[PDB]
């Protein structure tokens, strides 16, 4: 299918859109750490040329928005990682209210990274889009270095209690983790921590893990399409 | 797309084939103890609409072939289950073989429980298909459960020296393992044991593992779906 890029406005966010002749269902999908709306895109061959009409835009700190992004150097990093994911989970979950309503589509999620932090996060907060697809990344927040000061309440709050932990809350919404085996950002354990963690919340068949062997953290073009079949397998279901 | 059902004859063997129209790669199903080539093709929904030419044989002892087949019951259970393997093996490499030179497209493998061991001592003997989907199997032998009595020279080599321990002769060939997280026929750690064996010999990826939370020893339709994204990568790659 061609597609065509494009701007939008929703919820008050310039967002990255590239749409389909006959939208079949919309994708929002949130970006890494120190990435933005164009590259988690790109991330994403063929998914609309499928029929997704896809829909990124740039988290707090990153992108075209107002810098400087987190500074792993600097002992406030994990703090101000999280508050832009808590920042980027309340402008996500507005993005897709209105999108679903300014298009008229099921709607599903992809985070990769930071944005599968944060697409935990929503879930743990009762959104309910129709899968979702983490993408080299975790329900847990990052292990905390030593050094690191901390004292917002929201991130402490997000330590205290990881969406991942609260799994009763995510309404069993289709959910595949994609992981690379060597991943050093965020080590494979935290992925199957947070499998183990969601298990039991889960109706059998809905929740899966596809681990590329020897792959870090990088969102492969094998992960991309294992992740275009997942959402059209529940897209076409029932 | 159209698709017919039929019966071909392939290194003098009788081949259920499903065929589209518009073949674009061949896909080889080995089926599993006490199944049949019409049950094996019938779990794997979507290839050939996809543009799979499947094909599927019954192995020695089932299906159409005189059996019956190996009973748990037996003190040679284990041995007569791993001599249907080994024959299941020389003949599977005979069809594709013919099969490639027939039709002239890229052949991939898919095998399930026995059939997915099988699929292995093809790899171990550097049989070297474009792709291949070992679903709810493992590349060793099951364990020998007490009482059993193995005496066959060609099955004690199978323990003597699994496939999966054989990684160097697999020559990097694209596998998927795709299994259920409940599965207590090939518990989930043999098929983890298989890819721990072959890790050190795929340093360049192309490895790679899918689980099912909750599912058990059953080809999911889940599982299928994945397994088509795997197959169509590699057949698209350059």
């Amino acid at each position: 299918m061609r597609v065509r890029t494009e701007r939008l406005t929703l919820a008050g966010l310039s967002v990255l859109a590239r749409i389909p002749e006959a939208p079949k269902a919309l994708l929002l999908a949130l970006h890494g750490l120190q990435g933005s709306k164009e590259h988690i895109l790109a991330l994403l061959p063929g998914y609309a040329e499928r029929g997704f009409l896809l829909l990124a835009f740039d988290a707090p700190r990153h992108g075209e928005r107002e810098g400087p992004p987190p500074s792993s150097k600097s002992p406030r990093y994990v703090e101000e990682v999280y508050r832009v994911a808590l920042g980027f989970k309340e402008e996500a979950r507005r993005v897709a209210e209105e999108a679903e309503r300014r298009f008229g589509l099921p709607l599903f999620l992809a985070g990769g990274s930071l944005g599968a932090f944060v697409a935990h996060l929503l879930l743990a907060e009762g959104f309910r889009p129709r899968g979702v697809l983490a993408f080299i990344g975790s329900g847990f927040p990052m292990k905390l270095p030593q050094g690191q000061v901390v004292e917002d309440p929201g991130v402490l709050a997000l330590y205290q209690a990881p969406p991942a932990t609260r799994g009763e809350a995510y309404g069993g919404v289709p959910l595949l983790h994609l992981h690379g085996s060597r991943d050093h950002i965020v080590p494979l354990a935290r992925m199957e921590k947070t499998l183990e963690a969601l298990r039991p919340h889960y109706p059998e068949g809905r929740l899966a893990r596809f681990v590329e062997e020897g792959a870090g953290h990088t969102l492969t073009p094998l992960m991309a399409r294992v992740g275009l079949a997942f959402l059209e397998h529940w897209l076409e279901a029932r």
